């Protein structure tokens, strides 16, 4: 059940795909910075990739706290579902 | 993402419109009142503020810890979709 | 009621592909770290489908597991967590 296992980055899914990358990421930031240090955060616009996001954490207490807190959330309308990534960022491997 | 930031009062949606109203307050005051301090409970049947609700807390703390701790609990049958009201 | 705290979360909206060995295994690696369980409580028949319990030797354990675990998307389906009832 690695998608239940703690690391440093959480993959949300159903964001509403009408919100543009860039809107995206900053709102995500807004949403997620109160949980810890935000190291970066992923969203692909590619048409298989919409509805979806990784925020990366630099500590994975940060990345838990996170995901707990904020699933479930309604976001322009929609619940957040949040699990942690299968594999954790490259990032993480050069702190 | 005014919804997401911390506030005294919690906005509760997707409550089943089949609850009369003072069995809701009277379930919505027992679920929440381990949370903090409930200065006030506002729900409605009528018009645009059916399947809502506003828990008031006398601190900000409280709010955001019933927030997390009931977010999509199944209450009457429906998980409750909670945000922070707008000031 | 479903809402008062107790020994024991009661988890539906569970996938249905999924069978029991598998099932029970894979709900004590997800909520092993809430506390000590002491049993879990799954049933294949066609009532008890997408349903299971888990019993945790304290009460504080399953408020946890429940406030941590609630929405959870597990096999595509969030995870729905009351307390047992009568």
């Amino acid at each position: 059940v690695p998608e239940t296992r703690p690391n440093h980055t959480i993959y949300i899914n159903n964001l509403n795909e009408k919100i543009k990358k860039d809107e995206l990421k900053k709102s995500l930031h807004a949403i997620f910075s109160r949980f810890g240090q935000i190291l970066d955060i992923l969203v692909s616009r590619s048409l298989k990739m919409r509805g979806q996001a990784w925020v990366i954490f630099k500590e994975v207490s940060s990345a838990t706290n996170a995901l707990r807190s904020m699933q479930g959330f309604p976001f322009y309308d929609k619940p957040m579902r949040i699990q942690y990534a299968k594999t954790d960022s490259d990032i993480i491997a050069k702190m």
